């Protein structure tokens, strides 16, 4: 057993969560088709630079590092994969403190 189809959900990555700005999160995908299409969407909408972000491509290995670090970059973040989609939605909620 192995194979499920495009991109495997192996991201830290789907699901909604509020917390104040400053959350690392690490997205992990293995693809079990080559014919993904590395495309990520940001808030939604590509806006500014703001939060730190890279891209490691290697092979079949595909996964991108994004930190949390700035809060207008807080939005909605759908990773598209060939033919898949990820659901995901970050909020910035001030400190409780």
């Amino acid at each position: 057993m192995e194979p499920k189809g495009v991109f495997a959900k192996e991201q830290s990555v789907h699901n909604e969560v509020q917390a104040e700005a400053g959350t690392t999160a690490m997205l992990s995908c293995e693809v079990a088709q080559p014919q993904t299409e590395v495309t990520w969407y940001k808030d939604g909408k590509k806006l500014s630079s703001s939060s730190k972000v890279r891209m490691e491509v290697k092979g079949c290995t595909r996964r991108l590092v994004v930190q949390q670090v700035g809060k207008a970059d807080a939005g909605e973040y759908s990773c598209e994969a060939g033919g898949q989609r990820v659901s995901f939605q970050l909020h910035i909620t001030e400190p409780l403190e």
